[PDB]
């Protein structure tokens, strides 16, 4: 056969970047990044330096990086898959762990390699089965990852005592594992849920990742496969700093395993002010495709839209504090549209906003980056290929950013980051602070 | 009857701590109150302030306050159980939420009130009855939070929409269910576990919390009843800074209902750097009680554990960055110890490294506290009323921690606390920082 052998890889690219940290961190290590204020304190730590994620960073004039490779560099340059034109989440997670493009190979690799570890305990699979449908598939997802936890091999080489410097080997191959078993435990909380307690099936060592989930949801189009290839490619990283992402990296911290980790990073996905609005904008564009109706014009939108925002509402999707052009990721999900449900009417209606919002706003005082997000082109994306169920549209998240949170836990574990212990406060202590002192 | 609302009187409280900190931070608020540094920022936040958790400060020259009401005013003040000797942990909930110390009938009050609100939806039932006996009780104790999350008040009520100003009410009542139905689910935990998946029991309204627990657990000795109250009312709280207790907060942050934070922040302290150090001092004390040997002398000890400091170990228990005495919770399961198991052949070892270490230590270079935790005392105590079971002591503080953790969530939730939210950064982000710019 062929490949190159990933651990192998990454085993080189350590000790190069734990030197460059080294040295760093001995010069300039004590000059000052900044300062911490009372109200930031208050304000949930209000634009605070204090993580180190080294997978993805915020551009400003250019959306999201996965090095400096940002989004458009990535759909040309990551592996598309063997006959598709999305890339494959498989040579983006390699890109998140290596630094590196993937080559086919290297990706044809993580695919027979995810087939293999893709394993479930019969404990979890009964776990699942009878899980009520009353339950959140999240409340599920994350219920089913920490009793996987049960075969963590991390878990295990560190009750035998593993030293330092080898914890990630095999952090590495929880992690492995994790994303592997992962298509697994939420094919069959849709299955379960959504699809009558069905089978999920079976799995296949031929297919690349995205496809073989697709497949155990049960969906037979190809179209939607690709979608899936990108779905989960674009919303993989996000800096370290949201919810999901600083949860698996906290917890991850005190040396949990990555079951445990990642299940505790879900149940903060699960909240409402983090993974719920891929969601809300589906919603909103569900009552505005009717009380503006069908087929509107770009003068009838104007006036809901601007009879929106002046009578003291918002609209979901649009706007960013940072970003100065349109994200990516709305870019992607609408160049797929156009290609691929071009005449849809709810696509249509996106594609309108598009045209019509931006200038509304920015014309109207709410501005500087009134542009739209990922998760106003998403859900639409999702409904015309029969993903109605929209509470599951959580997990989907989920699976898609754990290779963001997994392929940098690997490296906190690699240069060993501490523990992470902030000094708490009180507000009697504050008073004290500041101004007493 | 008798009592006093507590909602009700929290109802009160509310407004006035609400407008203090809206002056505080309206004036001096933008005080800076303090730096961070590269290094801070690889030093999984080394010494940042960034929290405000306001039901426990660490006091240097006194150890913890739940106040400023610290340890021993605590045991004094606190009501004792009606024939006994030690603190429930009923009324130190109440304290931790109020800022006040209960009274009789405001504890007698929780208890009743939590021996109602103690009730267990038949699928998490069910599903501790077929967990594998290979799964750690954590990895349980969470799967099992999680699922009880299908019976959230907030998760509802958000779903139906509340307003920010109400959050509280129902964040409230969803953490005085979690910590009725934790007892229950633990007490099965022990049972399916270690017990041979027996019945917990019933569980009686006549009795107090800790006490219902001790008898689902299966025990008959109202010694150990009294321990159970004591090691509850002392491991509740200890600032916010700590895994367990920002996991709950961060995640918490995202308007996550009460089960979802809880079960992710035993994630946490399922966590070797966190959970597992009650453990890892009976173990020490474990090997010494044999390469030592039964009853030593004061000057064969004075060997041994100089025969460590100086070989290259470390003494597990002894030491702390901050505090300046003696830990307060080593001396209250001290003084326990002393009253009723004095002549214990390992509390005979324990209480002798206190006469020997500190001293040892000092004059070898390893000082300014070298005086024990609480981690040190507890386990001895534990493993004489039988306790034998070390892996499941990680839940004893899980639900200890829990008293301190939702007492202030309810109140990040009050005083309407933002998403957490700090800046991640990148090394590559860091080098342009601090130097190049």
């Amino acid at each position: 056969a062929s490949s190159t052998n990933l651990k192998d890889i990454l085993a080189d690219l350590i000790p190069k970047e734990q030197a460059r940290i080294k040295t760093f961190r001995q010069q300039h290590g004590n000059t000052v990044v900044g300062q911490i204020t009372v109200d930031m304190m208050y304000g949930g730590m209000r634009g605070m330096k204090g993580l180190v994620y080294e997978t993805s960073v915020l551009d400003p004039d250019e959306g999201i990086r996965f090095r400096g490779y940002s989004i458009p560099e990535c759909q040309k340059m990551l592996p598309k898959a063997k006959g598709g034109e999305e890339p494959l989440p498989e040579g983006l997670f390699w890109l998140l762990v290596t630094g590196q493009i993937p080559t086919e190979e290297q990706v044809s690799w993580l695919s027979k390699e995810w087939a293999k570890r893709a394993a479930l305990p019969s404990h979890v699979v009964t776990m699942l089965d009878n899980f009520p449908t009353n339950l959140h598939p999240m409340s599920q997802l994350s219920a089913a990852i920490t009793a996987l936890n049960s075969e963590s091999n991390f878990a295990r080489a560190y009750a035998e005592g593993i030293h330092r410097t080898k914890y990630w080997e095999l952090i590495y191959e929880d992690c492995m594992d994790l994303i592997a078993k992962l298509p697994c435990v939420a094919a069959k909380i849709y299955r379960n849920l959504y699809r009558e307690g069905s089978s999920i099936g079976a799995i296949d060592s031929k297919l690349d990742w995205s496809h073989n989930f697709t497949n155990m949801l049960g969906y037979t189009d190809a179209q939607f496969t690709e979608l899936m290839r990108l779905y989960l490619t674009i919303h993989s990283d996000h800096e370290g700093g949201n919810v999901s992402a600083h949860t698996s990296h906290l917890v991850g911290s005190a040396l949990s395993d990555p079951y445990l980790s990642f299940a505790a990073a879900m149940n903060g996905l699960a909240g409402p002010l983090h993974g719920l609005a891929n969601q809300e904008v589906l919603v909103w564009l569900t009552q505005l495709q009717k009380e503006v109706g069908k087929d509107v014009s770009d003068e009838k939108l104007r006036d809901y839209i601007w009879n929106t925002l002046n009578s003291g509402r918002v609209v979901p999707g649009y706007g960013h504090a940072v970003l100065r052009k349109t994200d990516p990721r709305y870019t992607c999900q609408r160049e797929f549209a156009l290609k691929h449900l071009p005449h849809d009417p709810m696509f249509k209606l996106v594609a309108q906003l598009y045209k019509i919002v931006p200038n509304v706003l920015l014309e109207q005082g709410k501005a500087k980056n009134p542009w739209p997000n990922v998760d106003a082109h998403s859900g639409v994306l999702l409904q015309y290929y029969g993903m109605t169920e929209m509470n599951y549209y959580t997990v989907l998240f989920g699976v898609s950013r754990a290779l963001g949170v997994l392929a940098q836990l690997i490296w906190s574990r690699a240069l060993g980051f501490p523990l992470e212990r902030p000094k708490s406060m009180s507000t009697d202590g504050l008073i004290k602070l500041v101004d007493s002192k």
